[PDB]
RNA sequence: GGCCGCGGCAGGUUCGAAUCCUGCCGCGAUCGCC
RNA sequence: GGCCGCGGCAGGUUCGAUCCUGCCGCGGCC
RNA sequence: GGCCGCGGCGCCGCGAUC
């Protein structure tokens, strides 16, 4: 019901209140006049400081700057000195290298030392480039700030904002870009109903060309690729949305979808229209950052997957879910049960001693000659997909992720049948198989 | 035990007695008799000719020359009308061109008209090489017949004696050859069974050699090969059973194997044991020659066990068995029954057009995406192989041979389970299955 | 003393005389008569194939050609079986499949399992890009062979030869693909001198441009870099030493330089007067591939060079050697000894809380201030890169190669002065501090 | 059935028939003629000269009884040639001394040089003693002939006849001194019951002992033991196998058993539930005879073994394998992986020189005084025993026996898990474990 | 020839070997043994 | 006459072409 | 199997090379 009133109306789930700015306003406001008693170089980041942050979302970003000179490690002890004399209650986080994450009246804060660089060509760290990422921004975003939450709220509603690997999403830095580059959140989506897994956007030329894959060019770095971590799937997904949104307005859109929680006896009789095996691997979770522990997810998945293509139970569609204790690897197989025999290859007819060998062996049954080479009926260790996983999680446990591997090696079991549908995994099990509200 | 005693036994199994040998003379002067009443050109040939027939084998075959001043058209009239006017109680076969065949004076006779020739240059004809394929060996085959007698009594008593398409085997033409050429059927044994699937045989050059495929050239024409429908498998077949008859001579190799009747409640609990799916597709047997027959069963075997592959039920083998009234096609399949979903792929996420189309069909479950293409749940119409080969044997009989589909079209049934060890096909059961005695 | 005439003389020292020809033939003879009793397809590829092999470089690869429907278990189980049965005292390695290595009449062959393929399209695997490359090349290098001889013996005399990891040089593969693009070694040799680290030879194409990298496209594969592994240092030195022979041709380019052998009393008054600190680092050898091993030695000499450069011993050069028992990373610093007290950066002075900290600490001397920043003397923990060293690779193994690190961890000593002199590390150490003959 | 009924059975397994004994007297008597011609000193001893010869290992053993002047290699190549001038398809042979093997008319024949000698005091060699066994039982054994078989076939179909290195058994001269010491098999079997591994059994002076050992005194030489190659092991196996006969008799006792057919399924799942490490060595099997090879197989093993125990792996048992191209040593280990590090003991605490010294050797953590002494944390080479028995088999192949530790410096591999069970050594691994079905 | 058991000499391992393992020699045994 | 192989034509299948079908001549097989 | 590069927050995962 008009475009315009629906952009208006998500706004107000969107832009932060009064109370929640004048929360970040006092905060930043201490954070400066605790920092400048130690007479730091320091830059605030991020988007905090460009007035782009979700409401719910207020975290303040603070850059410490130092000499070239500094080592590595004097970056870190100074940085760790000025981070923990200028938040209230503060916590030694990693990433590329050490920072400091605390709260400074309530309000949520990172510190991170970086080196002051005078161009992006000195940039050898990524907590180097953030700081030219806002002085790109901070004077081309302006005005374009709510344009940014619109945008950013579209991709949040539908689990497709952030570049953390539990997501493989859209970063917020990618978000600014966009509008900078389309000038609104409208025309952000009207364009990109025409990106291709080959477009490239390269905002600091102003041009948009074909590439090898999906490209948006850094502005402060031409050579990277600010959509690096957007998955294919997840490209498309957007480009279907954006088609969707332009054909049939909506406020629904921007509106985070409630999972779908049915009973677990509707859950079974639709395992039984679909005739498949439906199971799950469950083990106890790693104790690891989601980014070491969702890809090492997806790894483990795979190769199970490939597994049950292998021996011919034939997969469908595999899924996963994290929860605090336990983790969870889905499938669902078009086959329940095998034959116990199966075929053997032997060798050609012409290799004598090879023939001899091969017939050698006791069998139940008689081997056979097919288009010139011996095959011979043998028995499988398993006629399942449930039983065919026990048997590669238990010997393959090293290729499933280094961490959710070892995990799986101390412990797991397979868990199939209606004593799944106890398990917390319904919402997962309904996405996978499609399944209509 | 030894060689020299055992072949020494088989003559006996192999060489026709002197009363057999009787029946045939009386037979032959006679029939000498009413080619001399109506002064025609004429010629004795083949094994009845040259005194290499096995034992209970006695066929005559005469030729009747024709100058060359004549059309394929007027050959078979006045070749016939000598044939009928020669023969006691004849009919009429179908095999390449029309000829009589009938009984006189107790054994059956054939009687094919065929072109005189000069050189093996104006061969037009298959049949045309028949006076010189005993033209060739008359002389050369002389003290050998009973090595001759011996190989295809060896052939005979393992199924693979006979180039017609019901056995793709060894023709006795073929066997004659090989005796020439090795001399006699020990050294023939001893050599074939470092044959391969490229082994040439040279024999009018009197040297082997490797070629493209397996090859016996004719000393009559070099480029045919007398072994062109003995299969690979047959071939396969010749050289194990040769080095098995070396390695441990025994009398049994010329005697055929027993029928091995096994009772109806073992072959369902070996059924059960193997956990696969086995059924028949019965349907009445067409009024065709067998080298019609055969082949188009084959065919319909073959058709059906491609079906099932691409249908995912996962074949192991198949076979074919033909009785007076009814044929039957044996399947056995690793896969009782598949699940009733399936995954059927769409269209890339960039092509709008067709992804509207994909999407626009009424399905069950939500479509998906996946690597960057659209995928639907959809719903098999059958899901066990019995129901498959019931709807492709219903749509694609035209598929399954002329006749044997046009049959089929009429009417087919699947037997599945216990009812099928009732039909006539326990020996091509246990042979298929690998069933040991 | 012309350059043809060079090139004439050349020949002697690149072309196979005439028994070693003789015994790759008598090989190749048993090798096809081996295969062809076991009925498999195969192919001979390579530069034996090709009749372009170096002079005492005899070796024979064969290559098994397996349906593309083979599971690659069937692949390699089929492989194995024919690679062990064909040759004699057999030996199983390991690259992307386990394959076989053995003799066959005196000569070395490798038999590798492969797809046969239709289309280079199907090409996931590098095994079975080798048969497209040898079908690309068989025609097109034919009157050309002792061109590719020329430039082969050119590269191995110079030690840049093979692209294994040891070497980091010129593949067979790529040195026949440049004469097949420049038609001859001279014109090869006259035209390099010209390349730079971005040029890009498109040897299908007929073409030279200019690109990101050294790149060399493979006619059967756009986008492979036949070149991959040629490092920047080895085609630097191609180019010069292609610049120097046209300057002043010489039989010598095309034969291998003898070692230097000095003395240890000579190393040693070496040393001396370059005043540096040379040391080893002497560990045990892993048991692992050198294709393993030399990136690892690689990787272990550059962690403790930038660990010299950080510590303020100004390291020169790294080198490394591998015998059969022992491992030795060679080091040259510009700085014997180091003073005990150092610098160690406080806070700034605005910085109350922290400064205090700073100057509560004990310590033997004065903390001071300079440029409005505390600083503190203390004293290091070794004052030698002997001692540094010692004290990194104890604690920081795990970065020296995973096999490399291992082996330190378990066992280690640092060597210098005369007792490393008498370590059979005097060639490298000569080649590394630029000792002339 | 009785066990006079069960023995008279048993003689029809033991007594070589009537066309055997043709056979050989044949070849005796013709054997004579030849030796009688020539005038040469000869007689007749061992096995077929007192009709003691076990049904199927007929063998003519024929001593030249030579003068004491002609001294060592005087009447070895003179003896040798005598050998082949009686012979008819003749071969030279070594073992502890040289000798001709051959045939005459079909049956086999040793032809051994050796002394002749007034008493058994000039014995020199164990081909002097021979002579002398025979005079000493051709008298004694006369009307015994079948008690010596049925105890010669008693022990062979238990794998316990023979005193070669491969069984290390009973020795037929053992056998017959047995028989004519208690009478009959049926004597000998009831009293080997009370056998102990220190009876002395002295047949000269009719009595029985206790002594250091078991020791079968020779009555040619009171010094020497007939039972000398017996090990204890198959004393004891013996001994249980008297027991079990006299308890249960049974004519399965004379015939050998099946080897115990296994799947490689059933036998992974044996070994997963035994919770060890089952790895075996393997390499090309030296050219050399039976006596030689299988106490350096022998050697190897219990090298190996010590070499497990040692490096606290707990090996349980070990066996080992000869096949036609390849030895197998094989170990089953309690501990599948030990912890890389380990304790190091150093000097009493008082010894200051070598307190200093032994901490002066740089170490990943701490050395710590315990008991008075001092102690260090250093680092295995290796966590498993198969990287173990690797670095051991590479480094100390010299000491694994003459020829089978050379075989092993060229060529091993280390073969494990579900890749051993194709190796053709299951019937071992199942008696080492004590598999049974 | 190979294996087995003792005596002698030379190495390796070790902070340090009469002893812990490797190698070269002498004397017996087995197939001292075979 | 059937089967197999090789070419051209017209339909099914699919979101749309890879895949199934039918029709005509060429070569092999019984 | 190891090495190199990319990605996310030194640890993991993915590409290139042998």
């Amino acid at each position: 019901m008009k475009v315009e009133e629906i952009l208006e109306k998500a706004l107000e789930l969107v832009i932060p209140d009064e109370e929640e700015v004048r929360k970040g306003r006092e905060a930043e406001e201490e954070l400066r006049r605790r920092l400048d008693e130690l007479g730091v170089e320091y830059v605030f980041v991020g988007s905090y400081a460009r007035n782009t942050w979700l409401k719910g979302s207020l975290e303040i970003d603070v850059f410490l700057l130092f000499p070239e000179e500094f080592s590595k490690e004097e970056l870190r002890e100074r940085g760790l000195e000025i981070g923990k004399a200028v938040l209230d209650s503060y916590e030694i986080r990693y990433a590329e290298h050490p920072y400091v994450h605390g709260v400074v009246k309530g309000v949520e804060v990172d510190v991170v030392p970086c080196y002051k660089l005078k161009e992006p060509k000195n940039i050898k760290s990524a907590v180097d480039r953030t700081p030219f990422h806002h002085k790109w921004l901070e004077g081309r975003i302006k005005g374009k700030e709510n344009e940014v939450r619109l945008l950013k709220g579209f991709l949040k509603a539908n689990g497709i904002y952030g570049a953390e690997y539990k997501v493989r999403g859209f970063s917020g830095y990618l978000c600014e870009l966009l509008i900078v580059f389309y000038g609104s959140f409208l025309e952000t989506v009207k364009n990109a109903r025409r990106w291709t897994r080959r477009t490239v956007i390269d905002v600091a030329k102003g041009e948009v060309r074909k590439g090898e894959e999906f490209f948006v060019v850094d502005p402060v770095d031409e050579k990277r690729n600010v959509a690096a971590n957007l998955s294919l799937d997840n490209l498309a997904r957007f480009v279907h949305l954006c088609r969707e949104f332009m054909e049939a307005p909506s406020l629904g859109f921007f509106k985070p979808k409630h999972p779908l929680e049915i009973e677990p006896e509707r859950l079974r009789k639709i395992v039984e229209e679909r005739g498949t095996a439906v199971f799950a691997v469950k083990f106890r979770k790693p104790d690891i950052v989601d980014d070491n522990l969702y890809p090492q997810l997806e790894r483990a998945s795979r190769k199970i997957f490939e597994f049950l293509e292998r021996e011919n139970f034939m997969p469908l569609r595999s899924a996963f879910k994290a929860s605090e204790e336990f983790c969870y690897l889905l499938f669902e197989c078009q086959i329940k049960e095998i034959s116990r025999v199966f075929r053997r290859m032997g060798p050609q007819f012409e290799d004598e001693r090879n023939v001899k060998k091969f017939l050698s062996r006791n069998r139940a049954f008689r081997p056979f000659i097919e288009n010139g080479r011996w095959w011979a009926f043998e028995m499988r260790k398993f006629t399942t997909p449930e039983e065919g996983v026990r048997s590669y999680a238990s010997t393959h446990w090293h290729t499933l992720g280094k961490n959710v591997g070892e995990s799986i090696r101390e412990y797991f079991e397979i868990i199939s049948g209606e004593k799944l549908f106890k398990e917390p995994v319904t919402a997962e099990l309904c996405e996978m198989m499609g399944v209509k509200d």
